């Protein structure tokens, strides 16, 4: 009985289980604990490798394969401080749906809270934020493969969204030769290691039911609120309103093509305000609205009812309004409830989302970052994706552009977070094979600056760019107090990232004008590799543009 | 009334309640929802402010504020995933008795669940990590500041070593000019607002007794074994036991001076084991032993009695030994059970630990990472402080190099993560203000690159080591699979630091020999600044170097 | 503003919107800080309200209204130790599937851990039990009425099964005429208050999908188990299984009629055992199997497949089977899986289950607890239901009593607790209306001995058979050692009942024979009041009866 032998055993029945629940990509950090489910997954064919050093980072590159390959991806980290590194990207996991297997290792129970090295507290340390959390017992062939195969079968055939955490024991020794220790314990699950499908099989849908009295509201005044969907449902909810006769507010996230666009400004507009009072429903398709004028319709609109379709569960509505949460593929819910063709009844909002529109067109010659955001459109990579980073340059995008419908874009506002914006975009463009543009702002790069090792591997060309206004100037947005705001709020680190993308042997262009921004982009999709593309611009000329845009439409 | 101005008036009750307690030190990252807090510390001159934009080193920076000054120190954060950021620190200050009063603003309750921005499940998510933990309610003046005050004064008051989590969530709006909102349920206080004192005071203190049998235990065969403690700690107890007559085994982190060198080769010597063997009593003096011959013996000794000192609470002997756990400050712990001079009683012990250091100095010569760690007593800056990295950095200093009495020795070795090196340094230093050597693994620069950042504002000069063996070689220490091991346990990253430290205009040396190397750090010492000196050394031989000095000291 | 009065808003808001989730019984125990609760509960005339004075009791009989009545119940309790007198049932209902909603009053935060009366910590103090728990804010105006309202209708619409605890803290003054405090704010949801629907619905489904396989699979050998189901699940699983030709083995709960009765005797005999190894597979319906033959047999044997099919989530077979957890409603299951007529497989077992219970039947005459198990069928109310306590009970009336098809069956077999029967009998029967025999043992009527209380309000009649033995005889039939057993197993209390009986002015009888003990009987049915009959028998008969059975079945 050779204890190294069955720690490598009892780990292969852990991962090997995973393979029947479509976990391809495995992303791995370095670690002594983690040995036994490190070995286990570099010996299995199944698997798709990635590694970094950055526990954190490593959470976020496993959300980004996942929210692109819509697959259960996972993550093998060793014990201690480097598990507490996986908190945020499991709760961003946890608010938008992707499904993380964070594989923990740990030290045994003899073990623990007695002054051992790395050894600390892990069942039960993510709180409430895993859909479902195992604390695996101290390996030992007294317990038979069969529980150990149904217990990860029953967490991952369960799982409709969000993380899971499988805290891992192990004992030393780690190391040393495979004997048979264990093999007969493993050959007790038969010809399930031959087989392609689950030990047990509980794989039970969470799905609201049709609304049968959807061809009664389906003749009133609505609205559709589009939000975070997928590029495919983009289109089909596009077509789906316009069938409605009902204005769209399509989000930047959306990929509906916007129809009405500069709804950030817009929406300033009593004009249209007024015109949408007379909205007896809203339906919401997707979640995570990200204008601020567009949150506060929301917030104010009184329609006779308010329905949020999405595949993810829980409360979307954060002012609370009278109506419905149903649970469903966006798809699929709108093939249950299609659209009859009927006559449109808003008259002055398309006017006036034109005249938005042209008035920032007005407005796109000088080199900063709201004509960037304006002009995004004009740099897509042919057939790829955008990735869009945190903070003014979501804002910036969904007020001020319109993007192509059906054009996938992906982002990280479930909770917003700052943190790990290069590292996703990185897993979103292994995921998917695509050229990929990805705009960050500085401090958002900085953030997570050690990503960019990361980006040294990438399967077609990725444009990171970075758009440093000297700080975070969503702060110069915000009324925040003028005496605290630069040391408190806005924090200037005043760099570049010229030696950034040195160190990292990437390209890099720091464009002065259009036309030498123009000539950046169009060497960077030459190659599959990473350019960091970095716009200086001042520090608060995009705010105060936006501010401006949105006093000149709202007098329209 | 105004929500806006006492949201404030609620706030400032909160920081003004710390500095009762000996908060110095606040910590703050940039946010929106933490607005009232951040502004209510911009306005108390009693706190010196850090800020920083990764809230992960800022939990790391306030690690290293507190570990130097032994003070609580406060963070302040805004919700979302950069409350999870701070998961790491936390957890190390759990186990080392730093004391992090972490102020994380929140949404208020009716934002919780709904889909609303960056607002997730905040409290609890740090498990059993902290100390202690206060979900503060959502504020209103129904609920007095005598509450409040009293809540925040319990809490630190009965804080014995660890960190505090105080979730304080505001209800919008955030900003607007202060009126007279609150300013009466403050004044309900008193002349509070002018006194040193805590509204409440409750500091019970936890220590064990004096030990009636220690006039019979100090005559026996004794043992001392010295773990991480103070540089007046240390020098007390190598005086102590020299009084005793007993062997000190002196850890790295123990600034004893360590008179007994290379405890790492001399106890895989069955001379010394054997002589060990007749020892009765062993007495540890604090804890985080870093030596495997030195866990391993302490794992096998059977001795009558096993005592472990230390001002931390818990069970501190992972091989769980009969005798006592002893909870104290270890100088008046030493003053409680002084010494009695004894003649010694170890003789083959010290010619043994001469033969291993002479071992040593014979392969002092190369350029080596091994021969640095040897060395390094020969670089510490006169009147300054030596910070560890984890990985072979520690193990290396501490089998091989002998560190002067005395000499304030800083790590992070409660859970020994990589995760935040450079931005505890950078408190080391902050704190105390002395000049500071710190040294790190590449990997271990990686992890926390943009703590240069931080490392741009010293009070006094900062050496930066980062020893580059292209990968983390714990890994070829340890008997990793061969086949294995490059990918999915070194990692190499092959990168050099030169274009970090120019990124942050930090100067840069990358010696070749001992003669530049000396160069570099007679240059360094000149400024208040940081200097990064890189020494690129072959990834195997450091670890190569200690596995033969083992063996070598094995036959002796 | 006055406090009470809005205290008492915000409780009538919580009361309104349960009705519109089903909650028709509220269960009440006294107390003052639930003043709030309490009085919105008895204006509104939605609701059937019972009153208990023991919170554990009190949690049983809402189990057994929910129980029987499919509907979520509602429990209002006072703060302190009667919230955790609540825990057992709760445990229970996540375990079977009862929805109660736990409305416990609670101190507001200002007065908790600050050595006030009767506060204690209550938000989590159920910690993974109930299926959803809220931690209400302290009561306030700033949070909207429509806030409140959309908490519970997302607690109360996702819940599949189990318990909900709502934690609604109230602050004094609590008593007081009410003013129009609140009335507004109530105001703001319009006529939802003349509405029956919930203010928000989201209602998702979770289901299975059909098996697209079962065509091949009900054409092989199988063997069809019936657990705990509906009387009605029954009678379709008895047609189904037979429709198929396979056996049916049908537990106590299952009211299949147990075509293949005493299976806990025959499957005890090798020729059923090896029969059944010729099974290619399994379907188990419902679950909490009762007797020990057919646990073994299920832990031992090894079909291709073992599939359980119930409307509760999770694993529910303890063997850990390669197979399928299908979670449905058995009847919509069976629609959605028909069987085609085919003939039966089996050859041996029918003989020996007919043998089985002829020799139960050769052993009637004796006045014992064996005998009466067996003959209970001849006691059931017509039209009525039968409640099983636990211990010996329920398996000799499992492995000696065939039940018929459709007669309903109770029982708490989630936990198996004998804490609460007295009260969830009472509980069934006043749901249900129905006139119920009920079957106790003496230690399980002790633990619930002023449950009695309730018993004086039936709308019924109702028998409750309590078989003093003495103590727990189950350990006289388990493999107890004998010099331990009684003091430390069996605890005979040695008492009866009369004095119990007339305590509560409850009908008593002690029949010494089975002419006796129908004459009792015919008494009982008469009035719609509760009858104690005693049944006095020798401690260990019907142990050593059902061990003799076992013995003799087995060598058939
Ligand atoms: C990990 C973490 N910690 C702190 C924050 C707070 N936080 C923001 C949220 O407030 C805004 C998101 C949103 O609400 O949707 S934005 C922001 C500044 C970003 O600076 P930048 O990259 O230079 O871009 P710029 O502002 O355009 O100039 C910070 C520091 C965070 N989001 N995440
Ligand atoms: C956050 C986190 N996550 C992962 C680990 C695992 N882990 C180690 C543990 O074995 C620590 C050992 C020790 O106890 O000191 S060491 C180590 C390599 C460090 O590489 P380096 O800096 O280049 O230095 P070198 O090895 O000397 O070459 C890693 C990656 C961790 N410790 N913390
Ligand atoms: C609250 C709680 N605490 C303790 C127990 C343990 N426990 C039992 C479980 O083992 C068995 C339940 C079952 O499986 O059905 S049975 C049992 C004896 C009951 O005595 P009885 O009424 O006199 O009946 P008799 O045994 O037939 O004579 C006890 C004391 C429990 N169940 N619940
Ligand atoms: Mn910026
Ligand atoms: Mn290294
Ligand atoms: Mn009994």
């Amino acid at each position: 009985m050779s204890v190294s032998a069955f720690n490598r055993r009892w780990a292969a029945v852990i991962l090997e289980a995973l393979t029947r629940h479509g976990v391809r990509h495995i992303c791995i950090a370095p670690g002594s604990r983690s040995t036994p489910l490190t070995l286990a997954a570099a010996e299995n064919s199944a698997f798709i490798h990635h590694t970094h050093f950055d526990e954190r980072g490593l959470g976020h590159l496993a959300l980004g394969l996942a929210k692109v390959s819509k697959q259960p991806v996972a993550v093998i980290v060793t014990s201690g401080t480097a598990v507490a590194n996986l908190y945020p990207a499991l709760i961003e996991a946890g608010l938008t749906g992707e499904k993380l297997i964070l594989l923990t290792a740990d030290r045994p129970p003899e073990l623990i809270d007695c002054g051992a090295n790395q050894a600390i507290r892990q069942p039960g340390m993510f709180a409430s934020h895993p859909t479902h959390s195992i604390s695996l017992p101290r390996p030992t062939q007294d317990i038979p493969a069969r529980w150990l195969v149904s217990t990860i079968d029953h967490a991952l055939g369960t799982l409709h969204a969000g993380g899971v955490h499988i805290n891992c024991p192990f004992a030393e020794p780690l190391y040393g030769e495979m004997d048979d220790t264990g093999l007969s314990w493993q050959q007790r699950l038969g010809d399930w290691w031959q087989d392609d499908k689950p030990w047990l099989r509980e794989a039970p849908r969470l799905e609201s039911e049709k609304q049968r009295d959807w061809f009664f509201w389906r003749q009133k005044r609505g609205v559709v609120v589009a939000g975070r969907m997928s590029a495919e449902e983009g289109k089909k909810v596009a077509l789906w309103a316009q069938t409605l006769g009902w204005p769209l507010i399509g989000d930047v996230l959306s990929q509906t093509g916007q129809p009405l666009p500069c709804a950030d400004l817009w929406l300033g507009n009593a004009k249209a305000t007024s015109e949408l009072q007379q909205a007896q429903i809203v339906v919401q398709l997707g979640s995570s609205l990200t204008g601020k004028r567009l949150l506060q319709w929301q917030a104010s609109c009184e329609p006779e009812e308010y329905w949020i379709v999405d595949d993810i569960e829980g409360r979307l509505d954060p002012a609370h309004h009278r109506g419905r949460r149903l649970i469903a593929n966006i798809a699929d819910w709108l093939e249950l409830h299609p659209a009859e063709k009927r006559q449109p009844w808003c008259v002055e909002i398309p006017r006036l989302a034109e005249q938005a529109m042209q008035a920032v067109i007005a407005r796109r010659d000088a080199f900063g970052e709201a004509q960037l955001a304006h002009r995004i459109c004009d740099y897509l990579p042919e057939q790829g994706q955008l990735f869009v980073g945190n903070s003014l340059v979501v804002r910036l995008i969904d007020a001020l552009s319109q993007l192509p419908a059906g054009y996938p874009v992906y982002s990280n506002k479930g909770a917003s977070g700052i943190d790990g914006l290069l590292s996703t975009a990185a897993g979103v463009q292994r995921a998917s094979g695509k050229p990929t543009l990805a705009i960050v702002g500085d401090l958002s790069a900085l953030y997570d600056l050690n990503a960019l090792a990361l980006l040294r591997q990438v399967s077609a060309p990725l444009v990171l760019i970075v758009v440093n206004n000297n700080g975070g100037q969503i702060f110069s947005l915000l009324p925040t107090p003028q005496s605290e705001r630069e040391r408190f709020y806005l924090m200037p680190q005043n760099v570049h990232f010229e030696h950034a993308a040195a160190m990292f042997e990437l390209k890099y262009h720091r464009p002065q004008n259009w036309q030498e921004l123009e000539t950046a982009f169009a060497d960077a999709w030459r190659t599959p590799t990473t350019t960091v593309i970095e716009m200086v611009v001042n520090d608060t000329d995009g705010a105060q543009t936006l501010q401006q845009l949105l006093a000149q439409v709202s007098h329209l």
